[PDB]
């Protein structure tokens, strides 16, 4: 059905590189790129996928989870999402043999 996941991961807009900010009552994380760039909020526990300075294609998840196949287009094109969409149907079925 192309629904976004209740669980989501946050995928990069961009082509950059991270860095992390860990405060108490917040934990942001940043994808800096050679122009300018967006600030990624997100609850502190959530896991991440990118050690820091780390360099990110656009659309590379962030946080660990489903990835909303729509910000997953935008980003990276139609066989990007083609490609998701194979995939992570058949780790379904495989899993039952």
């Amino acid at each position: 059905e192309a629904r976004r996941p209740k669980a989501k991961a946050v995928i990069s807009e961009i082509d950059g590189v991270v860095r992390i900010e860990e405060t108490e009552e917040k934990l942001s994380v940043f994808v800096e790129s050679e122009g300018f760039s967006k600030e990624y909020k997100l609850p502190k526990e959530a896991r991440l996928l990118v050690k820091d300075g780390d360099y990110v294609e656009a659309g590379q998840p962030l946080t660990r989870g489903a990835i909303d196949p729509h910000q997953l287009l935008e980003a990276k094109g139609p066989e990007a999402v083609e490609r998701y969409l194979v995939e992570e149907i058949q780790k379904v079925y495989r899993a039952q043999g």
